């Protein structure tokens, strides 16, 4: 099981916490300033909303794959890099890769 | 059962597609002119991609909520009305959120 990673960098992080919580009906996981969390049961979704003050829209900051364990990570790492995508891991595990059109991608484990 | 639709408008369609078959390790659904799509299981996604033109980068194009039948549409519609959403129905909803960015739920 894994869940798709959604981050939305947002001119308007209260609106839009607002605007998510009745969108998906629940409130947020985590809120910090700056940034907050939802994590979606149905559809499997955790969202990130980044507050991205200046921009006058909401843009997209980056998509992810959110995996059960570090091993998930490690496997999705391997057959990256054998697709011959280019890759960066970090440890503290997250494998990174990058779009044709320049979007992030993280394989990663919360 | 539902998942998230994610669509992408894209620079080139077609290195976007190659590299979509290897994120996801399965190759498109659909193919046309100017679009495909991905049907993901895992994570469970669908995935549109619409080429741009123009543009230099990918950008979020819209997002959305595909769920399994009419009767849930309509659940949802009346769900994100009566929370105070601004909303226009059908079977398809279509809500927007504050930052601009667009949003549908819709049946496959
Ligand atoms: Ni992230
Ligand atoms: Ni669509």
């Amino acid at each position: 099981m894994s869940r798709v990673q959604l981050a939305l960098r947002v001119p308007d992080l209260e609106a839009s916490i607002g605007f998510y919580s009745k969108l998906f009906g629940t409130g947020p996981a985590k809120v910090r300033p700056g940034y907050a969390n939802f994590a979606i049961a149905e559809p499997p979704l955790k969202l990130v909303l980044i507050e991205g003050a200046g921009e006058d829209a909401t843009r997209l900051d980056h998509l992810g794959v959110e995996v059960e364990d570090s091993a998930q990570v490690g496997h999705a790492a391997r057959r990256l890099k054998e697709s011959g995508l280019a890759t960066v891991e970090e440890n503290d595990d997250r494998v990174w890769v990058t779009g044709p059109g320049g979007e992030p991608w993280e394989v990663y484990v919360v």
